[PDB]
């Protein structure tokens, strides 16, 4: 019944993906072709016949926009067409760094960016980029597009996670952000194709969480004797939680997630 | 010495470009690719081209319902498979002239109908409403990246052949009642002709690629009765589509010769047609 192509094998979230369809016993594969081409893509499909699609594909000189815009638009748009073609749900793992604090939703004030919402921060040719191609997907009935944010893990080897950046960094500052537990939300995202949703969700837990607080809990749970600096241009944003947490009433809050999903589980 | 790839035989322009090439004496093919890679890297191989034309679509207003099958289907093409043309030409070192549009710009406090202050191939899109124009301004953004492109900003494309239906004149002449807003406008029987010759000189970057100055619908009709029909009527409007002026100083001067819409009318237009 249930059979996943997935692609962005190489990739974080495409790995993740994989583990998490063996120990829920889905069956899966990855997919072989290129976003680059749609005549990899229709093959993969024809030959895997699979019910759900996810893509996990990706996350500035001229060579490396161009490269991007390869496989983050003119790909990206390739998957979603054929999927559409097909009937198939594509999830859609993207970004939530588009969006700013700002005077409609100020620091600190609890109000965060809705889905609906037009991206604010579209300066950096990253930030545009994405930007550009989730206003496009929209057209796609098929397609549910999934706003992650500084993804962080149970895994603190990985150099991706955001806690083992900010826990290198010399100085740091301090602005509450919203976040991604992947450990929690990337088995909801599974879910989301099982229950065909599609449309745009902010897909970050539910509150915002800073530097400092992160690392004192890191500081706490995995290391004593740990000690940062701070200060006496990237993405700062809340996002709203409500969708989200409507169809999945189960999520948890950033620290009460942190705690469960990552802290005690590194405990030392 | 020259050898043209174009794509877009079905459409108006690269319907055009093809009699040129003929008239020119130029080697040109039609591509038979799907803007699929792989497609269109066999077409690039099997022509081995020295320049390329996207002319894939559209030639001018566009031109029916914007629901999801319509609006997904100039993603495909306007969209990915410009960007796909784009990527493959560039890795090629080939030079590619995209046919685009205009009418991605709206008068405003800063370029008020009527002030003469057009606006500048630098300038940011503000006319980014409905579905086609916000699409047609992130295309050329993002185009902005591929160093071997040349865009080419085509406002309501009007030919000598008053018999084409996808001519902005005889649209206008065909109608009942019309708008009168000074406009940009983009007179293809000379225009098209320079188009090739920017291809020649390896241009890049964006070009307004409308004569200089503008036409009000009126000036327009009035060209039409004196010139074709004499017993010719129109009434206007007591009471969204866009409205602008291009500024044409990058396109007058790598091209002197290039006339203003009223001039280049006359006699590219009206008087071969009286
Ligand atoms: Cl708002
Ligand atoms: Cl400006
Ligand atoms: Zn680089
Ligand atoms: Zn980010
Ligand atoms: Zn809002
Ligand atoms: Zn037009
Ligand atoms: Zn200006
Ligand atoms: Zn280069």
């Amino acid at each position: 019944s249930f059979n996943f192509l997935i692609y962005g094998k190489t990739g974080w979230i495409g790995g993740l993906l994989g583990k998490l369809c063996e120990a829920q016993g889905i069956t899966y594969t990855y997919g072989s072709g290129r976003l680059q081409d749609r005549q990899s893509i229709v093959a993969d499909i024809e030959s895997v016949k699979p019910s759900h699609v996810f893509n996990a594909a990706g996350v500035w000189c001229e060579s490396h926009k161009v490269e991007t815009i390869r496989t983050n638009v003119a790909g990206t748009l390739t998957l979603a067409d054929i999927c559409r073609e097909k009937g198939l749900v594509l999830i859609n793992y993207a970004t939530g760094c588009i969006f700013e604090y700002d005077s409609g939703h100020p620091l600190g004030s609890g109000i965060g960016f809705k889905e609906e919402d037009t991206p604010n921060f579209t300066g950096s040719f990253y930030s545009k980029t994405k930007a550009m191609v989730e206003e496009l997907l929209k057209n796609y009935e098929n397609v549910c597009t999934l706003r992650v944010r500084m993804p962080i893990s149970s895994d603190l080897t990985n150099p991706r996670n955001f806690i083992t950046k900010i826990a290198r960094y010399e100085k740091v500052v301090d602005i509450p952000n919203s976040m991604t537990i992947l450990d929690e939300l990337l088995p909801i995202s599974i879910e989301m194709a099982k229950r065909n949703l599609t449309g745009i969700y902010n897909f970050t837990n539910p509150g915002v969480v800073s530097h400092n607080e992160i690392l004192e809990m890191y500081r706490d749970y995995i290391d004593p004797s740990f000690t940062w600096k701070n200060f006496t241009p990237r993405s700062n944003n809340e996002l709203d939680a409500t969708k989200l947490k409507t169809e999945f009433p189960e999520l948890m809050s950033i620290k009460e997630s942190l705690i469960k999903f990552v802290f005690e589980p590194n405990k030392k």
